[PDB]
């Protein structure tokens, strides 16, 4: 036998030869993008002999064995329909009735007590999926820049935790939601911020990450890692909404002067320093693309689906995870916890970070927020995802009434 | 081809005929006990058949095939190694390092408003048993009550009703002192004031004595129709000692918490009742096990609860179900529990099994200081937590696979 | 020279004869009563005189001070303007004043949690004033019996005290307000009641006089006690208002049994009959001119002004005044003692127990609630009067502005 | 007749003259200090008689008239027994009494969050005493400058309520304490803090003052605004506190922008440069003798007692003397009320600026102080001094057992 052959003939059906877009036709499909980076030698050897081979464009046993060798594993789980959502193509198609639905909800204010923020149209409305096996779906406003804002919450705090461990980060920070008015307080009593997820947890998290180098290099730092979690994809940086981020933040200048006198930071915090480079993270920018495969990278133990590299440690993914469920979505967590049971972080942009462990992860994006501060549409589709797939963290894998269970076949 | 004969060919060992108690104790490898209701069939069958012919006694192809016909599917799964957990038998003998473990972590005390007594049961959603310790020994269900009550209030009246009464999320680490939220409901059916609520929701119209009934009927069908009981000894002390109760009670009542034609006073008593039912750790495993499985109680293959009842009863056991200590729960062990003060802590394991752990040494939270001590370990020792990966699980190790 | 000689020449005139009515007119003018208690052995000597002396109706010097004779000592105090308030005619015109410019606020809900306070009528409105010195006045339904409720609490946590001491009562009852929003909370973080004004506190309080005896010698010795304080006027109960305060205390109930699990009382305390004896003491009836005298004893430092007699000790009078000023007015406390500055107590009846120090008690009532739970007329009256007269805590008895200050002439 | 006359031979005992140093030793006699602002004029007119006649030093009646004419309302009214406290003398001894006793009281732990107060001896004890008719009396410490800290709040807030009226100043800040652990928020649920004398409260109160113009002018203001309260006595400022003090004032700045994102200021308002100015404002410095003056202002209902001067309106002197009473000494704000019932003020060097309402103004410092922030010895010299003498707030004037009075005689 032979693995690339045993494909061949899949492929082959048949004829002797496969046409090259009969194979990019299936290979999509399944739903990669021939973009993948861990197909790129095999992209590169077809693009090659399309060069080679104006006398085509079709592939011997022989031709095809040479594109695909070099990818022949993800190529089999890919075509032997061994990825976590086998039917994706149908998956995809639940996924944009999702979209449409919550495209009709209206609702919402634009964040609008910056310039930046209310200048994104009320009108733009993107998903995109990332599973951990890297198949793609976008649909809807999904490769326009915005700021993570506090999305970006559970990725330093994953940051954190991956490069010092949990011991030490909840030295400095709680592992708990508040409370339904302890929304209010700054510090739990013993004089921690209650969790990662609000401000004050926030902006002591990113006085903990990459300490005694100056704000460019941490930042740097935090980008490079940003880079990996979603593939290398758009990661970028709104110094527009950085410089008015900067200007209008009263409360959060109250929280760093606040944990300065409770001796919330390691030893040797500049705490206004520290609030400069809290608001060049909350600044930082992904596109929903991007931001599904670092949603993806967390679905998926700390690997990044899309190029099987090791991003972050175990504790770090599952501490974030765990966190995101109960403190994510501002007052809604505990709702949200409830009746959609997904870990998830909006952000006042309008963003979504949506983790369904080891499915797929997802960002939605909608400016327009509710009254809580969460995308109204954002939440409606998490309403309605998990409305039809047995997702919801504590739904039954083997009887779940009628959801759909998209890794399941017949 | 057909299943029972190759079924048979892979017990017969080449052979040509099977001791009968060479297939018990294949079976019991597997996990399954004899006893097991969806086995009664083929039990029956055997014990008329060990009367027929003694010397033997041996089944041949027909004979065992006579035997086996009627719960083929659900002994091919258990021996072609289907079940959650492949390899039980190297899964249990960690549950007793794990159980042994626990063992040395003497510290706690009891309610006292026995310290040596130390149980845990596992029941998979598959139906494999395995106890170590103290687990056929009652016990009240106190509080491990309320998650069981609330499934059943879920599912008899819809999620929508019975969180018009009660909230569903926790209140904070000093919010635990108020009964009521911001819209005067409970905070959620695992603290007092939202068990009484939700008790109030229970088959109203008839009288208590019924209401009882129907609720240990309920209660049986979750655990498979193992041990339960009801202890008028606790039912007693607990009436006469529940002054908190009654102010719950009261407080409740006068801020119309109840519904429309509710005795208090009596709800109180029916109460005081449900935390008196009996249980071991093993009939409560099984409890467990049929919120593990969507409901299904893995024993009978009845159906129980809705997976609304169910799902919703995990997500409240998530971040409510162990006192104070539930926000630490939830972060460090990630898994749906609930604790009682007569030292029992009911713990669901999605997907894979229930658990009832039993120490009554309580720590100074309430919860019992072996059960949280066997929780951690356990989760540390393997990839359950509820955000655990299960491709990337770092050393943890997977009981799932083989 | 002599007292009753010499007070006779002050009310004479130069004429040789002092007309009864001539007398009458000008005692009532100083404030008092002609049924003064401390007057009696003189109207009774003035009656017997005006038997026996059908040939009058005036009196001579020997007659004079035969009538006035016993009660010469408060008789000249009155005459020679020594009392707190020496032109009281000018002042209970005053009162009248702010008594109408109340009756216009005709806002409020009347308490119907139970039919015996849903009946009373929103237009009753009355205010009686008692000053230490026993002078008094009224206008307006002042004769209309109606329930301390809350206005009791001050007057049992006063008799705990003065039967206790401070340090025992303290040891199960806070002496401070809660704070806007710890209203809810039952205790406060050392597990006492807040204070003696809350339900919580009041309470405990009823559960630390006369223990150990039953329920109806404990209910006749505080009515003893109030008999005394109002100098022996009305003071009645309301068993329809016990009935339904009693069947519907779901709250009280909730409160007492968690402060018996919290051990809030005393040792060998039972709690539900506390709570019996609870709804017992808000259900005691005063009217405005009787309960004025309970506030004018709290006024005069424990003794009653119309009777002389020692009802409470200092130190009870002092504790109870010192809470009325902080937590006497529910959630309006705070801003009361601003802009107030006055103990005072409400209830949810529409009563409002008010304390001058130094100078008079009041009772204003009117059934109409504001949303807090006080009496609307009443709160506008109280803020007018302090608007009016120098007698703010905190104002200055030298330099208080464009105020008048009824203590001087 | 003629006042200087019959003045003259009540000081001559029906001798011919009166030498200089019996008129002298008779004045502070009734507890007038030489120097006071009122007594100018006679002191004036005796420097320059005691130049002429070095064949003395005696006064004829003509000549004390000639000294003591000017002064000759106050000299009377001060020799005939006619101050708030007639027998001053015998009172200052009981005060020395309790200074004593609270001398033995060694407890407590000096502020040392900033290097200015760890400076300061725990053995400083000092008391004074300014009666609302000037009377003066000092033991202990009593001219050695301490920073007002956290007393200046009630000073600050009398201004802006004199300069802009109660209405508008409480549209930024609230009347009422919070409660025990309310304590820890910045703002009320109006999103007002609760009361000026709290920091948040006392940072709106300062953005309130002399708006419009800057930080030096506004300072001046208030400088000659405290010089007016303490009739000119000593008023200074300590550099280095300040300095210390906006260093190391973290939770300062986190209460300012938590107050500047809740729009708590005045439009208009620069919040840092209004940090830097509280700052100033509470290292202002006094001693007790000055201090005292100014609670004696306040004890008088605005006018400064040792000059005649009206500096603050009834208005703002009452809503002082109400907040002080209910939160002026921190988390012991309700055991105060309650114990001692007189309004103060407490703040981090040891102060507490005490007012008995109509009586006296004090200004008790001893560095030291308890787990609540007060002043170990000024705590139990405040309590001393209610348990002997009935100037608690709910004292009877008329019944106060056995307590003294000094008002008597
Ligand atoms: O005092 C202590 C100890 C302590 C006291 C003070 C400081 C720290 C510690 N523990 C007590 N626990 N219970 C008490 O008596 C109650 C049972 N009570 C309920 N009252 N109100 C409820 N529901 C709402 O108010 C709606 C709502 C409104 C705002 C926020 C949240 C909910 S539930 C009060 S005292
Ligand atoms: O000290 C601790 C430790 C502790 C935690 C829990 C229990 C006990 C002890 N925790 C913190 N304490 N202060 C903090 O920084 C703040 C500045 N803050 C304000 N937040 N809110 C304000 N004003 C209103 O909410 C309106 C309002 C609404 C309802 C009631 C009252 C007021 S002012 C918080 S964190």
């Amino acid at each position: 036998p032979s693995l690339e052959d045993l494909l061949f003939y899949t492929i082959a059906e048949g004829q002797e030869k496969i046409p090259v877009h009969k194979f990019i036709t299936a290979l999509k499909s399944t739903g990669l993008r021939t973009s993948d980076p861990r197909l790129k030698e095999c992209m590169d050897m077809l693009r090659l002999t399309l060069q080679t081979t104006s006398d085509g464009v079709m592939l011997d046993k022989d031709l095809f064995k040479k594109c695909v060798q070099s990818n022949i594993v993800l190529l089999t789980q890919a075509f032997r329909r061994k990825f976590v959502i086998p039917d994706f193509m149908s998956f995809t198609s639940h996924i944009d009735e999702l979209y449409e639905s919550a495209k009709k909800q209206s609702g919402g204010k634009v964040a609008d007590y910056i310039p930046q923020l209310a200048k994104f149209s009320p009108d733009l409305w993107g998903v995109s999926v990332c599973t951990v096996d890297g198949q793609r779906h976008s649909t809807g406003d999904t490769k326009v820049p915005f700021c993570l804002q506090s999305c970006v919450k559970p990725l330093k705090y994953a940051i954190a935790v991956n490069d010092l461990g949990t011991e030490y980060v909840h030295r400095y920070v709680g592992k708990e939601p508040s409370g339904l008015r302890f929304n209010k307080l700054f510090l739990n009593e013993d004089d921690k911020p209650h969790n990662p997820m609000v401000n004050a947890g926030a902006i002591v998290v990113t006085s903990l990450i990459k300490q005694g180098v100056n704000n460019a290099e941490k930042f740097d730092y935090v980008m490079q890692f940003l880079n990996k979690m979603a593939g290398n994809e758009y990661v970028g940086f709104s110094n527009a909404t950085f410089q008015s981020e900067r200007e209008s933040g009263d409360r959060n200048f109250a929280i760093g002067y606040y944990l300065k006198e409770k001796k919330c930071f390691p030893e040797g915090t500049d705490m206004v320093g520290i609030l400069d480079f809290y608001f060049q993270l909350c600044s930082i920018e992904v596109t929903c693309e991007s931001a599904s495969v670092m949603a993806a990278t967390l679905a998926n133990g700390g690997f990044c689906p899309i190029t099987g590299e090791r991003v972050l440690s175990p504790e770090a993914v599952r501490n974030t995870l765990s966190l995101m469920h109960s403190c994510g979505m501002y007052d809604f967590s505990g709702q949200f916890a409830f009746h959609v049971g997904l870990p998830a972080k909006s952000g006042v942009a309008g963003g979504i970070l949506l983790v369904v462990p080891n499915v797929m992860g997802m960002m939605c994006w909608s400016p327009p927020l509710d009254k809580m501060g969460n995308s109204v549409k954002g939440i409606h589709f998490c309403h309605d995802l998990v409305s039809l797939c047995n997702f919801h963290n504590y739904d039954n894998l083997r009887h779940f009434a009628k959801k759909l269970d998209p890794r399941r076949e017949g």
